[PDB]
């Protein structure tokens, strides 16, 4: 009983390409309890609504969280190119999702700020001909192929990262570049919620 959103409130939220995932089964949630702590700037859903998501019974609820600057709001949509959706973070297009952009108030103190926001501006793979570059896109619910070579913080805007690939990996080179955005007065964050419905497995219910 009782879903635990605590880990979200303790410490420094990772950068978008290192999003932390909290998984819930068999428990009871109060979503509007959690959002009461933040100033909520944006809240959009897919195949569900902000009202419905705060009040439905699911077989599973997944909550991704990460530091994210409000200024890159538009880059979250799969429409566009956008480094974010292509190389950093992508929600399921099959299951009902929600995305929330929130600022953390001064009076919320247990959440510490990083030096800046970092993201991956490019993730690509150079073929054997040493000419052709093939983008390495992030899949839903997965991390970037490049998370192994990109550090948790981008040191300097424009930094490049390369890895030589073994023949088991198909050969060639993995190439990534990182970008930075300056930290804001109050930290800004993103929350990705994904829900699933079952037949009898709908044990994630709002508390009454
Ligand atoms: C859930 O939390 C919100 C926080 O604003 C509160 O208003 C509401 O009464 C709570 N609901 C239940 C059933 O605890």
């Amino acid at each position: 009983v009782e879903c635990d959103f605590s880990p979200l409130l303790s410490g420094t939220p990772p950068q978008v390409y290192n999003f932390k995932r909290l998984v819930f089964t068999n428990c009871n949630y109060n979503l509007t309890k959690l959002l009461s702590l933040f100033s909520v700037n944006d809240f959009t859903c897919s195949q569900i609504s902000p009202a419905a998501i705060a009040s439905n019974c699911y077989s599973s609820l997944i909550l991704d969280y990460f530091s994210y600057p409000l200024s890159m709001k538009s880059d979250l949509s799969v429409s566009s190119a956008g480094p974010i959706s292509q190389f950093n973070y992508k929600q399921s297009f099959s299951n009902p999702t929600c995305l929330i952009l929130a600022t953390v108030p001064h009076n919320l103190t247990t959440i510490t700020k990083p030096l800046k926001y970092s993201y991956i501006n490019k993730c690509s793979r150079l073929l054997s001909d040493d000419r052709t570059e093939v983008p390495q896109l992030v899949n839903a619910n997965q991390y970037s192929p490049c998370v192994s070579i990109v550090p948790s913080t981008v040191w300097e805007d424009g930094d490049y990262y390369r890895k030589q690939l073994s023949p088991l990996e198909g050969g060639g080179w993995l190439v990534a570049s990182g970008s930075t955005v300056a930290m804001t007065e109050q930290l800004q964050m993103g929350f990705g919620i994904t829900v699933q419905y079952g037949t009898d497995t709908n044990s994630v219910c709002p508390k009454l």
